[PDB]
């Protein structure tokens, strides 16, 4: 508790390296806004024309909250790079969060003429749902996290859920929350608010690329001790009869020879090329797109199971819904150009896994004889083999962090698909909501509830510290890695900075995959 | 004490569940209008026209206070659930109450521009009257209480009473009360205030219904040892001739056996049917109402002596003035139609209450002989007899809580007729008021009473803390019980949920006897 | 535990009378049969032609059950003599019951010969619900206690109960109970049973007569200093003119004199005289009787309220459903005639309580004037006044004990209408059963209940000891008292005996009421 005259927290925007860990701290300023007029609302599909796809039932809450889940809240361009260049993984252990230097306006409208004034005895309420009671919105990967550059100010985005839902309505079993029927310590000007959390146990993600394949673990000097059926008819001279002939595995030979591992699952994606005059003429994104049925209602995959974007010098064609796509700060929300979206490439993960567009093999339909040909088919989604062996999605500086394992009785790999860690118990929603400050009541009492209220807002600083366990590279390898670099040549703007405007811009997606390991 | 900026108090809605115990807190926020321009007024019925049934004299008071006696003031919907499936009966134990966050915000105009802001000096007086020492006008039904939905923000009440009248006029033996006359804390905006109380002993209420019925009481296997007179004339074949003929209690006779309990008592009322065609084509509501007589003045009995709505099968009808009767948040104040209100159903108490709208049964009237013949009456009203055992009404979640016992001589079974707790000593009445701030006074003395002031309001959070003890259910039931459950099929809405304009609403009324027991 | 051939227990009846207690021990041989082969069967008045009135709702069981309730099965002729000579008052203090010396024995029939062996491995299964989880069939006067004659071997009566019936069908509210899923103790022919009770505290029941009538409690030698209006019209010579004249209570006037105390509740029934030809001619005994209503089914009132049976030398009338009738041996189960019942006689109570048959009084029931003459009414229904006494009903040696009070929100004055004790937590329900023994199965697998049993049946010696507590007569009453007597004159047999043939008869009830009391 301080007074109105004194600052509850200070600023601290920092990045420590030491040893195996680096902590990162970033401090940011927000504003609050009043959302719904401080009411719950029933929001529903009804009514506005809807495919049966797209219908959904939920509300809309007063309340607001932090969102710091991405990776550009946290490092900077060049940490990034530090971590990218030096490390083969890494992961979060634990987080500190604060809310501090609390100022909450009144805002009078007179004809035109805005005013603004502080509010000294107003209150913000801020609680975190630690036991997870609530809809878990986080990992959505919406908008409205810390800006990535740190003079940014950004406002907070109103909180929402949806519940179970026929067409635009609801059932029996749909919830409904009230957010003030949780416990949240109310803050006036001088009052701060914290909480500290630890991340559970995860493994490192995998900061590397191999530098193996599978198909290509062998000893290229040496034969076999097993045999593989080489030819079903002999060549002679004359003419070809049935026979049965076998082969040694040799280093002639890799692709037919015995192994023992399989890539990863695959379920196959379109595949469409970054030049226009490639693709077929028609609109085939959601006629051609890789999708799940769930409840008669269609939902693409997206990006879906961890698959290479494209095989060797293919670099122009991507999945279509299968790779993390980034805005420019140029992009439009709707039907923008290809220019001002960022397609990334999970290229590095070929060397385990299917190539997206591509199928995952042939199999056997049928039996051969004399009389019948032998006949394969192509598998298009295969699921976990015993054998199989996979990489997991890349994570990137402007995408996501965790996600919120989903609480159900089965699970295979809870990797995030677009991403990141999966947790069992994430870092807590924060919900923040400014206190209703009701206007001058009648002189006669009235039971109806207050629709009248003085207009208000907040601001403050936010402060997120992170702690992050670092995974050293241990190669033997001989020649130099490839490293992230910056362009060394001269150029009108330098990489991850603000422009003359004083817009920051981020030139392209990072990945963490440089470093390189055997398989 | 706190200063400008550091808040009084935290924001607490919770319901804690442990062993027999469950814990309701609820915060709300409140506005306090100044009432009567600071005032104390003599209030009477002069001069309305009033009936003489209608007439009044008492004080309307510039204080405001606090009501938190209804159920959803204290368990959410989903709470009061939990409580009616789970438990046999319930009562309170204890209560905490406290006041925090006030602000008092002076109002300006000038032309057709209000203006408010804050008077960082200003005072509100809080006292709680512990002794009892003023009309006590909680347990009246009143609105005004805590809103179901703690996101409403509500309006608090002016206190007013009222004392002994004749006509319009009052008697020497009238009382008046100054509020100002007890000690009061008064609060700036850094105070808080608080009080605790503790409830005193009280049977829990029943929630259950009984699965059997007092006339059911016997073995259906097996015959009494007692005897009654079956028979006062002989059949023979020629002619009925005088005889006294008698039988023992067996299994065909239930109705003619002999029985320990009588029903409990009764005051007939009128029956009335929801649907209008059935109705007589009149104004009853008066003329036909059950209606008790004091000082010459007459008080529709209301809801009268706990007695069941119906009888099996009959539930279109209920008793006129005997069923508490909540309105839906469409509903008017005055003539609103049936579709807007929402009448409760008693029929679970059948089992040991006379049905409301019947006699309670037939008594001889005279003395028979040989010339004259056997002559019976109906009992419509029916006071206490030993033997007998009834039900009391049921409570209700939006329905009221306690009832404070009339101090008087005697009672008889005080428990309220609208239903919950009979207190002698109930949860004290909560006083505020904002405190006066007269304007610039003239330059020149003047003895004469202040008339002009500052235009101010206060507002403010509320917290209540309720501990509830639990009876828990010890049946040994084989087949499942009825369950208070929600529909599970689909619908526009959620029960119990705001709208998509913010207005939560109730849809009906939740009792609480659903678990049974032997009776 | 004991083996075959070891008695486990002695044969104990007795009766011990040591300073203000008597203990009573009485020792029966009973026999068990099997009851529904075995099965719990849906039992209802469906397909009866049962009037509305009669319709019943519930289940037979398999079990039997002990019943002790009645006085005659603890308290000898000459016992009970002793009690009502010789003391004021009495109630149960607690209660000892065993079973023991239980021989199972299996039926053997072929052709017309039935064979009976024992079967020294079967068991016998028996428990008390002690928590009164059961519905509670004593107290409902039923046949099939242990016989008044110690040497008589009784017939175990079989369990049933009803819930809650709508017509003759069931409702969702009413329970089914299954007695196998109580724990249960099961006994070979060398185990036996036993526990023992508590009696809660008590009145005791009133054994005496007030030797005062509540109307003559006043010094008949002195005049009160208090005035009554004693005439409305002054006589002088001429003609009668209105006036209003006092006089002060005195001993020709007592049935003016102002007095503290009324009479107790009243609810009239019709008086039938045991001479046939006093009678009306018809059948009153359903149009005209005393009645209840309970969810729109009629009940008999009966005995009901404690009234006096009629009034100075008015003995040949009884009150129709007001009286305890007993059934002498001879008495056929239904229509049977006067000589064959025993109708007990309450007028000892005509101090303090009305005569059942008549008007508690009368009311003024208009406001009298110059214009209109004073009317009264006559009240043949009266509840409870402040100021009313009464007597409870007398109990009687082969009348009732004690009945379980319902669990119900409330009560007034608790008594048993039947008479005796009335217990918040009665003596237990003791229930037996013999043990089901499959004959030979089939030879292959079926998984269909078996319906085929070895037919058998159980027999044993149950002991039930009660210790009564006594309340001594401290009477100063200088002439001797009404005592119980057998007369002195010769006749053909003794009372209370058994005759020529082996029969035990029972004469005539006994009540309590000998010795006197002050009013």
């Amino acid at each position: 508790a301080d007074g109105v005259g004194n600052a509850s927290g200070n600023w601290h925007c920092d990045s420590t390296w030491l040893g195996d860990r680096v902590i990162t701290t970033s401090t940011r300023t927000w504003a609050l806004p009043t959302y719904n007029n401080h009411l719950y609302k029933q929001i529903s599909s009804a009514s506005t024309g809807a495919s049966n796809d797209n219908h959904y039932f939920g509300y809309s809450t007063p309340w607001g909250y932090f969102d710091f889940n991405r990776f550009h809240c946290h490092f900077s361009p060049r940490d990034w790079q530090r971590l990218i260049n030096n490390n083969w993984g890494f992961r979060p252990k634990r987080l500190n969060f604060k809310l501090f230097n609390i100022q909450v306006k009144e805002v009078t409208t007179n004809d035109g003429v805005t005013t603004i004034a502080n509010n000294l005895t107003s209150t913000v309420q801020v609680f975190s749902d630690s036991e997870y009671q609530l809809p878990y919105v986080l990992g959505s990967a919406h908008q409205g996290c810390l800006p990535p550059f740190p003079a940014d100010v950004f406002m907070i985005p109103q909180y929402g859920y949806l519940t179970l839902n026929n067409g635009s309505q609801a059932v029996g079993r749909s919830s409904f929350y009230c957010l003030e029927y949780f416990p949240s310590q109310m803050l006036r000007t001088g009052n701060n608010f914290t909480f500290s959390y630890t991340f559970e146990e995860v493994p490192f993600h995998s900061s590397y690329a191999h530098s193996q394949s599978l198909d290509r673990l062998m000893n290229p000097l040496i034969d076999q001790y097993l045999y593989y059926l080489n030819r079903t008819q002999n060549q002679s001279g004359s003419a070809q009869n049935k026979d049965l002939l076998f082969s040694r595995g040799s280093p002639a030979g890799m692709s037919v020879q015995p192994k023992n591992w399989l890539p990863g699952p695959c379920y196959r994606q379109q595949r469409v090329s970054k030049t226009k005059t490639d693709n077929n003429n028609s609109n085939f994104t959601w006629t051609g797109a890789s999708k799940y049925n769930l409840n008669g209602r269609e939902s693409i995959i997206n990006p879906g199971t961890a698959m290479a974007s494209h095989k060797d010098d293919e670099d122009k064609f991507f999945p279509m819904s299968g790779v993390m796509i980034f805005g420019k700060e140029s992009a439009g929300a709707s039907n923008t150009a290809l220019d001002n979206v960022m397609i990334t490439d999970e290229e590095e993960i070929k060397a385990t896994n299917p190539v997206a567009t591509e199928r995952f093999g042939t199999v056997a339909v049928n039996f051969q004889s004399s009389s019948t040909d032998p006949a394969t088919g192509d598998v298009h989604a295969m699921g976990a083999l015993p054998g199989m062996v996979w990489q997991d999605r890349d994570v990137y500086l402007q995408g996501p962090i965790w996600a919120k394992i989903p609480h159900t009785d089965g699970h295979f790999h809870p990797s995030p698909l677009m991403g990141g860690f999966g947790l069992k118990n994430p870092p807590p929603q924060i919900l923040i909501k400014n206190t209703p400050v009701p206007a001058n009541p009648p002189a006669e009492f009235s039971a109806t509830k207050f629709a009248s209220f003085i207009t208000q807002y907040s601001t403050g600083q936010v402060s997120v510290e992170i702690e992050w366990e670092l995974q050293k590279e241990n190669s033997k390898r001989w020649n130099p890695e490839v490293q992230y670099t910056s362009n060394y040549a001269k150029s009108a703007n330098v990489d991850f900075t603000v422009d003359n405007n004083g817009l920051y811009t981020e030139p392209r997606p990072i990945g963490t995959r440089y470093l390189t390991r055997p398989l």
